[PDB]
């Protein structure tokens, strides 16, 4: 019993991390074979980052101007160059701790865990949803920039996430590993803030389920709602639209728990309306949304790695 | 900037789980150097449950009863002893991913992290709280006895946590890594129910303290309070006492954000009184206790 919170072991990313200096600044890289990732922006002084022109800031440089540090073993820096808005430093040794990996792009809604690092040193792990606005609610200090996020599916692991800034509200921005920005944000000091943010009404849904597996169900009912009905619902509440594939999704945990997706959509309309009412469920007296239907199966399931 | 529940990272104890088989049993064991570290109750038949007389059952056992499944690889057991409600197995190859480590037996409101593992293989990693009634709020399904708790210290490993059982209100008890159980539990199945459980208050503090910092000051207030008056109100909601000991803890937080302790005491006073009226604290709507002082400065100031 019992529900948490939960990343993935964080060790197989842990043997990439690296730490990244250049001039002044140091932040972390990503090491795997022999490439180092980490964000184009390390190479900026601070007037570079009021309007930088990366390319040209970027000819400049020698291969010697990145000292790459793993542990405290120099990395051979042969070679530089940039995709999009994360630069690739070539190293002279491939990464004997390569893990099976991918590159992946998530949507908003899905979750993926932070490996928080300074100055190449895996220090924190937590568990992030990329947030309809596409921010993340992190928790990040000056030398983070390069920790990346991930998941593991099988024994592969799918990095998702490099960090890069923090928002003027102190939510957090950064791209994929091939280094698109989530959301409408640029790597420049300059004035940005993210949009109006919504709640992932199918990730509250999988909470619900995780609640009654755990024996957690005072605000389930005998009522049941359709598709257009609830969406009129969470329209008003600032909740994503709920679509069909939304549903299917949450088949495996509605057949597990006898509650039928809309039948817990009237649970929901009803939280929405009228609140807790005093009551927690799974202890939280907010509906939480950073779990998947997957987050969920997986975790009341106890798949490893 | 931000304020997260937050882990330490796992590699180092996934290096060290195993998988410990006794009969038709599977747990999860911790390997350090040439020891295998499970709890006792691996040798336990369907039997046994209730009355274990582990020291009958352990001297009936041979080191060839014990199957250890590092990985791949099976590891040959050459030795085997109790201590308290740890079963310690020698093995015939020291783990060469030992990290550096220590044992250390934690007090109620400290803070560790869970390495959830099944078959000696890790599922996930979550932060939780020693609760005031020596229970930790976990997330254990079978299978995850012999996960472990622990927390690092720049490169050492302090492991102060191993899994045992699950209570009938589906909190989790178990042992430090010398065997000895945390809160008056015992490894038998007979009927046991943990002490009513309370509030971490100095961890709440902690957890305002960590608020303002993030630049947060909706809930403060005019007000100051004794230490007596704060634990006589406290009580009735359920919290700890608040000692003198937990008040010269919160001294450097106190310094950092400029207001005394008792004045947040008086705070969290208010807080208990009049609910959050639809405001949230750090993104929670209910006060926060499985944050420490040490995890609070930490997160929010680094090394
Ligand atoms: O909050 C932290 C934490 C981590 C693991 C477990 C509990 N808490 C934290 C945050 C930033 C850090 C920066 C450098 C070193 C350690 C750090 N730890
Ligand atoms: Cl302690
Ligand atoms: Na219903
Ligand atoms: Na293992």
């Amino acid at each position: 019993s019992g529900f948490r919170k939960m990343a993935f072991p964080s060790g197989k990313v842990e043997g990439c991390m690296v730490q990244v200096t250049c001039g002044t600044t140091t932040l972390n890289g990503l090491w795997l074979d022999d490439v180092v990732y980490c964000p184009r922006h390390v190479i900026c002084t601070s007037e570079d980052m009021l309007n930088p022109n990366y390319e040209d800031l970027l000819i400049r440089k020698s291969n010697h101007n990145f000292l790459v540090q793993a542990g405290n073993v120099q990395l051979r820096v042969i070679g530089h160059s940039m995709q999009n808005c994360v630069l690739k430093l070539k190293v002279d040794t491939a990464n004997p701790k390569t893990p099976k990996y991918k590159f992946v792009r998530i949507q908003p809604g899905q979750t993926f865990s932070v490996l928080a690092c300074y100055n190449g040193s895996p220090s924190g792990v937590y568990q992030c949803a990329m947030r309809p606005n596409f921010t993340i609610k992190g928790s990040f200090l000056n030398g983070s920039c390069g920790s990346v996020g991930f998941n593991i599916d099988y024994d592969c692991v799918s990095f998702c996430y490099m960090h890069h800034m923090e928002l003027p509200t102190g939510v957090h921005a950064g791209t994929d590993l091939e280094g698109n920005f989530y959301g409408p944000f640029v790597d420049r000091q300059t004035a940005q803030a993210a949009g109006t943010d919504t709640t992932i009404t199918v990730n509250v849904l999988a909470w619900l389920y995780a609640a009654v597996i755990n024996g957690d169900r005072w605000f389930l009912n005998r009522f049941t709602t359709t598709l257009n009905d609830f969406n009129l619902v969470a329209m008003k509440y600032n909740y994503e639209p709920l679509t069909q594939d939304h549903v299917d999704i949450l088949g495996p945990l509605s057949a597990q728990t006898g509650i039928a997706v809309l039948d817990m959509c009237a649970s929901l309309k009803e939280l929405l309306q009228n609140g807790m009412n005093g009551r927690t469920i799974l202890g939280s007296a907010l509906l939480e949304d950073e779990f998947t239907p997957f987050d969920v199966v997986r975790q009341c399931s106890g798949v490893t790695f």
